């Protein structure tokens, strides 16, 4: 009569509470150990990147997916090297950046093992004014299509923060992952119309080959009262230079920030990080459009660029991920504002089985918790 | 080119085609954003003043606080209190004086405070009865109930040292006319174990009562399964009388995750902190009826084994207010060879009567060196290639 002591692998045929029904109906397994989309994340400090003594003049952030070509791993990222660290839009000009990603280029690095990288230099330079991206080219991601390579990126036309963090998405292309990279110059993912959620920002472009097409996911900042809202959308294309057609169901993900996705089984998995009600989840859509919570996780990577071996193969059954590159922002202090690249490792893979990536949390000593203390105003409130 | 979702986030679900995730954003939560979600919060921690732990050498441990209550112009809290010649040594090395585990050879002590930051430790509330009475080995993991002007503490009573054969710890109740005690033990079964083969057959842990729907709704946790690991879920049992016996919900488990139970009335329903383990760890959940719980928010750095101050815990409220502070614990506060736990204070906004945007940021983030401490093992590096 009572619920069994041995946890059933399949939903028992008995009256069940709403929470028990959900444990079976909503997740790939009724326990974390067998949930292929539950994981912990481990972090490794990269070697190979110089940040000018971390004085805020050099930043690297928002890595592309990692790919493997020419016997090595490649990664692209936002690279800012300015004499002055970021000063905010009001105090920016042609040489002083507004935000960490202002006045930036796309650079690239290679690696034999994903732990030590060698910086190769510029991939996408800033185009001349007034072309899309002249102010800053940022937040790129990579697609391979019919033997050629495409870097989609945010293309700033005014310093970030002038009205908001505003831009459309542009693209460059190459015959080799070593470049050189030719700009498409036209906008490829446009802003929405007046009054639409994506009218000011198309951020974090992230393409995956799926269902014979290019599924490119992005984020947009909207609302503003009381605060900005961030959600994620989708646009789909038959050719890498477009036309991209936005899903009529955007936003497809109701939380998160920077997009990170990968083919998984017949569907698409997504990391849903930092913001929104469903922050700190991995999510899954059977069709790449209708996303559900697949797991609840902690210490997620920021702006992950995983190694997705099956990102471009038009796979009919995605295997998932186990490592990549991510970032940490404001690595020192705000007056020397800059980001660093980092490595993460996890098990969101059908081809990796490591119970030591599947513990339920990471815990700390009391002193750590006391640092998340009450302010002066809070203690005064009582 | 399709007509787009609007720039201003609507307060109610708009009448337009929506993705499954946008539908859920409106359908499943109390609000379509964290700022207006009364069950979303952060947690802030404050070091308590008043408790000595023998220089943190592991001989003294305090853990599993009760709900905090207000009586006689002051705040009371009860907790597990261990004071032994040696720290815990494991099941194999335990004896009459040597504890096997942090909660072994312990009693229920209590403390009082004018403010909830400095505590005056009053001493024993529930002593270990003489063997072979329920709890002779250790009395632990208590929670408080006020019922028709009297007080009741529910607690685990160990029958042998944790980790040795015969270490059952059934729930016992003691009662008093004053929160100061003295406390009289009741020596009847309060919440029975499940029948053989059932999820709660060996364990009724972390008892936690709330007055609700004219009755006592007592939530607890059970350890079950075991292969590959134990599974923890939470159940409900209800009584007409504080002495019990309590009758189990036929829908147990009512919460599919979590660990130690912590709950509070909220609106016409009941909210719960779902901590550490299970698929739905790190959530606040809500049940309109106290039985059918849904995820209300996802949160981080949740308190362990929280005992909130729940002003309306006992008043049979028809609309609960929620919580904003209480006591919780930290385990293995120093090192394992000196194993002990400490009591801490937590503050939050899970309250209809508190509105603090500085309790409602979406995360707490650190410098790179913090994350590099969560690195790979040599074994993982070798595997990875
Ligand atoms: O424009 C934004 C985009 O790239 C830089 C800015 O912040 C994040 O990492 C991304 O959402
Ligand atoms: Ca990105
Ligand atoms: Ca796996
Ligand atoms: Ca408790
Ligand atoms: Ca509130």
């Amino acid at each position: 009569e009572g619920f069994p002591f041995i946890l059933p692998k399949e939903k028992p045929n008995r009256p069940l509470s709403a929470a028990m029904q959900r444990n079976y109906d909503n997740y790939m397994a009724p326990r974390p150990e067998n949930n292929e989309l539950y994981t912990q994340f481990k972090y490794t400090e990269l070697k190979g990147f110089d940040y000018n003594g971390h004085d805020g003049t050099i930043s690297r952030r928002d890595p592309s997916k990692v790919i493997y070509e020419n016997g090595k791993y490649y990664v692209w990222y936002t690279y800012r090297n300015t004499p002055t660290p970021p000063q905010g839009a009001k105090n920016s000009n042609d040489t002083i950046p507004s935000a960490d990603w202002d006045l930036a280029e796309i650079w690239y690095a290679t690696s034999k093992d994903g732990f030590t990288w060698e910086e190769q230099g510029v991939a996408v330079p800033r185009p001349p004014k007034p072309n899309v991206g002249w102010r800053s080219v940022t937040t790129t991601d990579i697609l391979k299509w019919k033997g050629k390579f495409y870097l989609y990126y945010q293309g700033f036309m005014e310093a970030s923060g002038t009205r908001g963090d505003d831009c459309p998405v542009a693209v460059s292309y190459a015959d080799s992952p070593d470049g050189p990279w030719t700009p498409h110059t036209e906008v490829v993912i446009p802003n929405g119309k007046k009054g639409e959620w994506d009218q000011y920002s198309i951020h974090d472009p992230y393409p995956i080959v799926y269902k014979d097409k290019i599924y490119l996911y992005y984020k947009s900042d909207f609302d503003g009262d009381p605060n900005l809202v961030r959600m994620q959308g989708l646009a789909i294309a038959d050719n890498p230079l477009g036309p991209f057609k936005k899903s009529p169901l955007n936003p497809v993900i109701n939380s998160g920030h920077e997009t990170t996705l990968f083919p998984f089984k017949e569907g698409m998995a997504a990391l849903v990080i930092r913001d929104g009600t469903e922050h700190n989840t991995v999510q899954y859509a059977e069709d790449g459009v209708n996303f559900n919570i697949a797991s609840i996780v902690e210490f997620m990577p920021n702006a992950a660029g995983p190694y997705v071996a099956d990102a471009f193969t038009n796979t009919k059954y995605g295997r998932g991920i186990s490592w990549g590159i991510s970032h940490f922002t404001n690595a020192t202090t705000w007056d020397q504002n800059h980001a660093v690249l980092a490595r993460f490792d996890c098990d969101l893979s059908l081809d990796v089985d490591d119970p030591h990536m599947k513990r339920l949390g990471t815990y700390f000593k009391p002193e750590f918790y006391y640092q998340m203390g009450l302010s002066k105003k809070q203690r005064e409130r009582i």
